DNA sequence: TAGCACGCTGTGTATATAATAGCTATGGAACGTTCGCCGATGTGTGTTGTACATACATAAAAATATCATAGCACAA
């Protein structure tokens, strides 16, 4: 990819003594850039990752290059260990395993052999936006190499600590514009859209009488959000496109999941059921609407479903939802003549959550994506299958929300 | 006059020779029937001691957000 050689030209310029951060999309090949840099340096390279799936991907890249089984390419994890050799090495480690404090499973010595014997020379950190934390400062404080590299896709955080990475690892060298990359490769056009649904009177006065995170249980459970949600679901099913529903709250995800009758993936869920739901979403055309929480978004991103719906949200964590949204957008690439990606933000008027979703839309403006407002698409008035459209169901839902407030 | 005893009559017995008719024991082959003592040495289990792989509540980490309290500032 041209931008990858545009990033490698900086390494080809000076050669020795260099450190910086390279911003590349998730769908791009930053791991290939790490492989090329590993071929240019030829030394013990350590790749800092947070999940085993990324370790398996880096191992697959090592297989795409050459060798992995002979005593040279090592693997560090809490399950097994593998030997290494000087002058050339490729190993992937976990942040929580290298960090620690005093808990030990007779494996911290195996890491202190890679760090004690001084077999290093190249540092690779996956997702640098997570570095602003004490454990990563300890990791950097326990390592020292000749060349450092930071592979990440985003860096927008409101912790005011992203600027420290300019001296902890190095200043950002190349930031690729996702619009020009969309022109190089169709990574699904980004259509940002907020749905403005009216707010009922009872949920408005009860919403004002509530506060903190409890008023979210009155912002999400609005009947017009169920009507507009069903209208968007039936609309996308009529267009023949799969639907992914995001929710920062597990309770709302279970409510919409059970009321819509679709599979759901949330916390404390068996992994076999998660894999079954994933296979049903990949193969079965009857399941075109999945309800995914943060566990289903951080662990895996699927290239299907051009329809992304956002209902639940948390205060301040708008940039993280923009990063996950960006992961689902960049995950969809196949060079199509159309390829229209639709992001809907179900927001209710006069609520305290839309005013942060606007900050998320500001993050979506900083990336160059297109944003437009949507009050209501004509067609919901012709859907007799809408729930909570009658005053009876609205009063019953009001009583259910009041009971939910009495439980919390 | 009938059993008993005596004399008389018929039969089997052994033998060569042939005629030349049916009658039959024999060995083989095939189908249907009830039935199937103390000492020394060596094995033989079963609950269970030992043991391994996956589940699951814990520990912890890590990542973060929001009310309360002290101090400083402002008002009835």
């Amino acid at each position: 990819r041209p931008y990858q050689e545009k990033s490698l030209s900086k390494m080809f310029g000076n050669g020795r003594a260099r450190s910086g951060i390279i911003v590349l999309p998730c769908g791009a090949g930053k791991t290939l850039v790490g492989i090329t840099a590993a071929c240019t340096i030829k030394k013990s390279v350590i790749v800092l990752c947070t999940s085993s799936v990324s370790v398996m991907q880096w191992r697959q890249q090592f297989l795409x290059x050459x060798x992995x089984x002979x005593x040279x390419x090592x693997x560090x994890x809490x399950x097994x260990x593998x030997x290494x050799x000087x002058x050339x090495x490729l190993v992937v480690s976990t942040y929580s395993m290298v960090a620690n404090x005093x808990x030990x499973x007779x494996x911290x010595x195996x890491x202190x052999x890679x760090x004690x014997x001084x077999x290093w020379g190249f540092i690779i950190l996956d997702e640098v936006h997570v570095v602003p934390a004490a454990m990563f400062r300890r990791v950097v404080s326990t390592i020292a190499a000749h060349a450092k590299l930071g592979l990440t896709a985003t860096l927008v955080r409101e912790d005011d600590k992203i600027g420290d990475l300019n001296f902890l690892i190095g200043p950002k060298l190349y930031e690729a514009n996702w619009m020009e990359l969309s022109q190089k490769g169709h990574i699904a056009n980004v259509q940002c859209a907020e749905v403005w649904c009216p707010m009922t009177a009872e949920f408005y006065q009860e919403y004002l009488r509530e506060t903190a995170r409890k008023r979210m249980l009155l912002y999400i459970m609005n009947p017009t959000k169920f009507q507009a949600c069903q209208f968007l679901i039936q609309y996308h099913e009529r267009r023949g496109d799969k639907i992914i529903v995001f929710s920062d709250n597990v309770y709302a995800l279970q409510e919409y999941a059970l009321k819509m009758g679709k599979p759901f993936i949330y916390g404390s869920t068996p992994q076999q059921e998660r894999m079954n739901i994933l296979q049903n979403f990949q193969y079965n055309d009857q399941i075109n609407t999945i309800f995914l929480s943060k566990v289903g978004d951080t662990s895996i991103d699927l290239p299907e479903a051009t329809c992304l719906i956002q209902i639940s949200s948390h205060y301040g964590s708008r940039r993280q939802e923009a990063q996950r949204l960006g992961r689902i957008l960049r995950a969809k690439r196949r060079n199509d003549e159309g390829f229209n990606a639709f992001f809907y933000s179900l927001v209710s008027k006069d609520t305290q959550e839309m005013y942060y979703s606007t900050k998320r839309q500001a993050f979506l403006v900083d990336q160059g994506y297109a944003f437009k407002v949507i009050t209501h698409l004509h067609g919901m008035e012709n859907i007799p299958n809408l729930a909570y459209a009658s005053p009876r169901e609205r009063r019953e839902l009001l009583q259910e929300v009041l009971l939910k407030n009495e439980e919390a």
